[PDB]
DNA sequence: CGCCTCCGGGAGAGCT
DNA sequence: AGCTCTCCCGGAGGCG
């Protein structure tokens, strides 16, 4: 069962407020949180599943507001 | 594996400074910040473990105490 | 990044 | 109507 919103993975529960993989979870915290600097090279459509994941930092990014992720 | 020095049913690590599972853990906590209004209905040596537990929580708040658990300010 | 261990704490069950 | 206890998640720090 246990599917990720965001990257299709296998999910381990609900994480600042979505269903998500633990990678996810704590790649969420981080590009809130750090320094970082993400840039799509794309049209900011890219595909975002385990394989492709840390091809495209800000998709991924946007696909965790846009599922609605947030911090306390 | 890791024992519960209070109850001893089974330790999930560290907690307040001591040894202890999880039901100790909240117990103590709760016990503190709380109006409790817990007492003895023994001579306060009452044996505390896993059957036990819910007996004398007053007991069980002065073991928590005498292995140093805390929080603090 | 992706994963781990460790500790704190909320909350909804369950037990008299 | 309280206590009690397991389940779940958040944050920090470490490591390959
Ligand atoms: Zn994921
Ligand atoms: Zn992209
Ligand atoms: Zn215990
Ligand atoms: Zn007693």
């Amino acid at each position: 069962q246990k599917v990720c919103l965001i990257c299709g993975d296998e999910a381990s529960g609900c994480h600042y407020g979505v269903l998500t993989c633990g990678s996810c979870k704590v790649f969420f915290k981080r590009a809130v949180e750090g320094q970082h600097n993400y840039l799509c090279a794309g049209r900011n459509d890219c595909i975002i599943d385990k394989i492709r994941r840390k091809n495209c930092p800000a998709c991924r990014l946007r696909k965790c507001l846009q599922a609605g992720m947030t911090l306390g």
